[PDB]
């Protein structure tokens, strides 16, 4: 299963937006495999 | 200015975490230009 990203916001630190672009495009390459 | 990424949450349709997606990149696109 994919794991559910964590988002402080956009206030956050880009690193951690960064974190949160990584696990998001984990996500969708999970989810959204080949698809949309 | 780079525009801050609506989350609606991760139970979210995936279509949703699509836009954010495309939102963060081009976010990022603009923050982190050429850095981490």
């Amino acid at each position: 299963g994919p794991s559910p990203p964590t988002y402080p916001g956009d206030d956050a630190p880009v690193e951690d937006l960064i974190r949160f672009y990584d696990n998001l495009q984990q996500y969708l390459n999970v989810v959204t495999r080949h698809r949309y």
